[PDB]
C-alpha cells in the first residue's frame, strides 16, 4: 500500500523511507509540482532505457516517484554546449553563443545556498568524501564528469526532434546504498536545464517554459525512425552465429529477422526475399552470413540500395582463406565486412542510430558504461600492486 | 661589431634592434643581472639542443644575448608538478604538495602589472590575438600549452641529477617575425621557476638562491651517462640499412659504430667483437642486422647481458618469410625486434634515455614537434574544406 519514515530531501522533493520494501525504500514527493514530477519521470525512464545508471524505479502518483535509496554527493554537475548567463559573467571574453565541443563540464561545491562556489576536479578529490562506504577520489570523480557529459549528449540528442537546443544542464549524483554505484540520483525538471527554441536567431532567446516542456517530454520516449536488421544465412548450420547477431540487435532495441537463402543455390529466391524487405518501406540493413566463398554478401549489395554487411562465420581452421571472398569484391560494391557477430549488430545500430535517437542513446550509454567498467577493473587490479 | 635601435623590453631585459644583421636583429641587455643572463643562456641552449623552438641565437657578453626578433604573446604560461604558494591560495582544499601528473598548465592574461588575471584557454582564443601576422586560435593556443608542458618536463629531468625538484615555472612565447613560429621567446632566470632541494622533508622548503642555481646550470648541458650503439651486419650489402640506423642515432646524439660479422660464418669472431664492447665498460646496445634467416641477433642476445635489437632488412619479396627467424626464438632470449631502421635507433635512444637526460630531452622535444607538425598539416588541409 505505502508507508514511510523521515529522511532527507532537496529543493523540489522530500525523500521518505519506505518500510515494506527496503533499498528502493525511497519516495520523492512535493502550483506545478506535478509537472516537475512528470518531466523528471520521463527523463529518468529515458536515461534509464538508454543504459545510464540512474536512481529511479517507477513513477508514483502525480507528484511522486520511488527510487533506490542512496547517499547524495554534495556537488552540482553542470554541462554546457553553449555559453550563456552565469558562465559569461564568470568567463570574461567568451562571447555569448560560444560552442563547447567536448562539451564543457564544470562542477560546483556543496549545494549550500550560501556561496556554493565552483570546485576544481582536484579539490573534490582532496575533499576525500565518502558516502554509503564509497570513498570518492580520482576514479569516482572521473566517472561523474564522464557520465554527466554522456547524459548531456543523450538529452541533447533526444530533444533535437522537438526542435529544441539543450544549452546546458545541472545534475546531481549519489551512491546507491545497495549496489554502491554512483547514479544520476536526483530529479531533472525544467530548472535543471535550459532549452533554446532552435528552429543566435530568434528573440533574446527564451528558455522553454515548464508548460511547453511538460507536454513534449513524453515524445522523447519514442522515435520517428523505424529500423530493421535482416540476417541472411546461406546455411542453417550457422543459425547459432546469426542468433548472436539477433540477440545483439535486441540489446539496441532493433528488430531483427533471420532468414535462409543461398546466392549459389537459389539466386532467384535471394533476390525475391530482398524485394519484400525493400518494397515494404521499413528502413533496413542486411547482414550476410555465408561460410566458405561468400557470394551472398556480394550479390545482395549489388542488387539493393540499402547497406549490406558481410559477417562471415570464420573459424581458425580455414578462416584466413575465407575472409578474402568477403573483402576483395568487384567494383561498384559498397559491401562492408565485420567479423564479430555482435560487432556487426553494433555497426547496424550505429547506422540506424544516425536517425533514431533512442538507438544513438543506447550506443552512447554503452560507450560510457564500458569506460566505467574499464576504470573499475584497473582500480581493482591496482589494489594488488601493494 | 654591434649597432642597435630602440624596440621593446620586459622586466629583466631590454630588447634592441641590430642593424648589420636583420631578423636575429635583436639584443637582450640589462647587482646580479649577469647571473640572470648566464642562467637564461644555458636553459635556452639546453632547450634548443633538445629540439625546442626557442628565440635564442648566441650568448653576448656577460649581460646580453642575441636572438631572433619576434612579437611576444602577452600571456604568462605556468606549469606545475607540485602545488605551492599562489596556487594554494587560488585553489582552496589542495593541500601543499599535491602532485599534478600530466602536469598542470595554467596561463595568465596580459602581463600588465595591474591585476594580470588568469585566462581560460578559451578566453585566449576568443581574444583573437594576432602577432607577426599569426592569428592566434585553437591550434596556436594548443601548441603553447603543449610546448610549455614539454619544456617543463625537459627542465624537470635536466635538474634531477643536481638533486633539484622543479616545482613550477613561468614562460612566455612569441611569434618569430621571420619564420612565423611560436617560440619560447623570453628569458628564464631564477625568478622564472622554483627549485626545491629534494635530496615534504627538508626545511619549510626554500627555493634555491640565484647564486647556487647559477653555478649548476652549466652542468645541465652535460650527462653522466655514456652511451653507444653498435650495429652488427652479417653482410656489407646491407651497409645502407645500417647507415640509416647510424644517422638516426646521430639525431639523438648517440655515438654509433657499424661492424661486419657473421654468426653463420665467423661464430667465434662475432663473440670476440662482442667481448671488446662489453669489456670496455661503455654502456652499449647492440642492433643486429642479418638478412634471410637471422642467427646473428639470436646468438648475440644469448651471449651478452646488454640489450639486443634485431632490425632485419626486409623487402616485400620474402619479408613475410624472414621476419619469423627474428621473432620466435628459443627460450631465454630477451632479443627484441624492430623493423624500422630509424625506429630501432629511436628505441635504442629511449633505452639510453632512461639514464641520459640529454637524450631523454631530445626524445621529448621530438614527441612535441611531431605533434606540432600534425597540428599544422590538419590546419593546412582544413583550409581546403571550403
Amino acid at each position: 500500500l505505502n508507508i514511510g519514515k523521515k529522511l532527507y530531501e532537496g529543493k523540489t522533493k522530500e525523500v521518505y523511507e519506505l518500510l515494506d520494501s527496503p533499498g528502493k525504500v525511497l519516495l520523492q514527493s512535493k502550483g506545478k509540482a506535478a509537472i516537475s514530477n512528470k518531466i523528471t519521470s520521463c527523463i529518468f525512464q529515458l536515461l534509464q532505457e538508454a543504459g545510464i545508471k540512474t536512481a529511479f524505479t517507477r513513477k508514483c502518483g502525480e507528484t511522486a516517484f520511488i527510487a533506490p535509496q542512496c547517499e547524495m554527493i554534495p556537488i552540482e554537475w553542470v554541462c554546457r554546449r553553449i555559453a550563456t548567463g552565469s558562465f559569461l559573467k564568470r568567463n570574461p571574453g567568451v562571447k555569448e553563443g560560444y560552442k563547447f565541443y567536448p562539451p564543457k563540464v564544470e562542477l560546483f561545491f556543496k549545494d549550500d545556498a550560501n556561496n556554493d562556489p565552483q570546485w576544481s576536479e582536484e579539490q573534490l578529490i582532496a575533499a576525500k568524501f565518502c558516502f554509503a562506504g564509497l570513498l570518492i577520489g580520482q576514479t569516482e570523480v572521473d566517472i561523474m564528469s564522464h557520465a554527466t557529459q554522456a547524459i548531456f549528449e543523450i538529452l541533447e540528442k533526444s530533444w533535437l526532434p522537438q526542435n529544441c537546443t539543450l544549452v546546458d544542464m545541472k545534475i546531481e549524483f549519489g551512491v546507491d546504498v545497495t549496489t554502491k554505484e554512483i547514479v544520476l540520483a536526483d530529479v531533472i525538471d525544467n530548472d535543471s536545464w535550459r532549452l533554446w527554441p532552435s528552429g543566435p536567431e530568434g528573440l533574446q532567446m527564451v528558455k522553454k517554459n515548464f508548460e511547453w516542456v511538460a507536454e513534449r517530454v513524453e515524445l522523447l520516449l519514442k522515435s520517428e525512425s523505424q529500423c530493421r536488421v535482416v540476417v541472411l544465412m546461406g546455411s542453417t548450420s550457422d543459425l547459432g552465429h546469426c542468433e548472436k547477431i539477433k540477440k545483439a540487435c535486441g540489446n539496441f532495441g532493433i528488430p531483427c529477422e533471420l532468414r535462409v537463402t543461398s546466392a549459389h543455390k537459389g539466386p532467384d529466391e535471394t533476390l525475391r526475399i530482398k524485394a519484400e524487405y525493400e518494397g515494404d518501406g521499413i528502413p533496413t540493413v542486411f547482414v550476410a552470413v555465408a561460410g566458405r566463398s561468400n557470394g551472398l554478401g556480394p550479390v545482395m549489395s549489388g542488387n539493393t540500395a540499402y547497406p549490406v554487411i558481410s559477417c562471415p562465420p570464420l573459424t581458425p581452421d580455414w578462416g584466413v582463406q575465407d575472409v578474402w571472398s568477403s573483402l576483395r569484391l568487384p567494383s561498384g560494391l559498397g559491401c562492408s565486412t565485420v567479423l564479430s557477430p555482435e560487432g556487426s549488430a553494433q555497426f547496424a545500430a550505429q547506422i540506424f542510430g544516425l536517425s533514431n535517437h533512442l538507438v544513438w542513446s543506447k550506443l552512447r550509454a554503452s560507450i560510457l558504461n564500458t569506460w566505467i567498467s574499464l576504470k573499475q577493473a584497473d582500480k581493482k587490479i591496482r589494489e594488488c600492486n601493494l
